């Protein structure tokens, strides 16, 4: 159970984003209807006020939190990966559009999900944003929690895959345009009860055999990573 607060740029805190930058739910239950038109960017889909301000090569930092910004993110049994998915505000999230730029599942070495050390990183994870078209984009945040993924959605309702999904808005002003963003997927409709990842059994199974959903990550993406860049306590 857990949201967003904002979003840092190159380590700066740009301020609460809630309902101004991001598209913001009224509360932090997940989604689990795969089919669902709050699979886009979650119950709450609409156009927000404000967009902030990066250019293609800046460190976009989002912040997660679960009651009060910066408290313990999300519970500690909601293990899973994390991704991040592009689309152009054109789209509003409809049809074939997002990218994905960023994704984390199990580093064996830490033996740790994605999901744990985002709690460790006081709910702060980065992508760098890439050399698109300059213009206003929709990046689509999600963790999925799989402590109840055993099962699926539509076969038993009280379980399945969680995902807590979140839109962040952005302008890319400056950006040589080297990589010009491709047709993506469509949310609702890229993970269906089949697709790899959704159904798995963290609690039999290990983490390591565990294989992310697809699609995979776009080659114009310049990475991410999970860690701790500014500090919300000095605000
Ligand atoms: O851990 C192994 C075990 O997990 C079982 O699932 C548990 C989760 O482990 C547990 O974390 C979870 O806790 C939820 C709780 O159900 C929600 O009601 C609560 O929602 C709050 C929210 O936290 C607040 O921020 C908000 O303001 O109010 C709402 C409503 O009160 O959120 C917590 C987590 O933060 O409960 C699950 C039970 O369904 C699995 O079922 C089991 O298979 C595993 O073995
Ligand atoms: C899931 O969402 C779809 C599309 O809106 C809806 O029609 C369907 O009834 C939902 N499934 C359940 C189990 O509620
Ligand atoms: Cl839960
Ligand atoms: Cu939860």
């Amino acid at each position: 159970h857990t949201l967003v607060w904002g979003v840092w740029v190159n380590g700066v805190d740009q301020g609460d984003g809630r309902n101004i930058y991001i598209r913001s739910p009224p509360n932090n239950n997940p989604v689990k209807n795969l089919t669902s038109p709050d699979m886009t960017c979650n119950v709450d889909n609409r156009v927000v006020p404000k967009s902030v301000p990066v250019n293609a090569g800046d460190t976009l930092t989002f912040e997660w939190y679960h009651n009060t910004r910066d408290d313990d993110i999300i519970a500690s049994s909601h293990h899973g990966p994390i991704a991040v998915y592009i689309a152009p505000a054109a789209s509003n999230g409809q049809g074939n559009v997002w990218v994905k730029l960023f994704e984390d599942a199990y580093n064996v070495t830490n033996s740790t999900w994605a999901v744990d050390r985002l709690i460790t990183a006081h709910g702060q994870h980065s992508v760098v944003v890439p050399h698109v078209a300059p213009g206003d984009y929709l990046f689509r945040a999600e963790i999925i929690a799989l402590h109840e993924a055993d099962s699926l959605y539509s076969q038993n309702p009280i379980r399945g895959a969680q995902f807590y999904i979140s839109c962040a808005q952005i302008t890319i002003n400056s950006s040589d345009d080297s990589t010009p963003l491709p047709a993506g997927v469509p949310f609702p409709g890229a993970y269906t009860d089949s697709t790899p990842g959704i159904q798995f059994n963290i609690y039999t199974t290990p983490a390591t055999s565990y294989v992310a959903p697809p699609p995979s990550v776009w080659s114009g993406a310049l990475g991410g990573s999970i860690a701790q860049v500014g500090d919300a306590s000095l605000e």
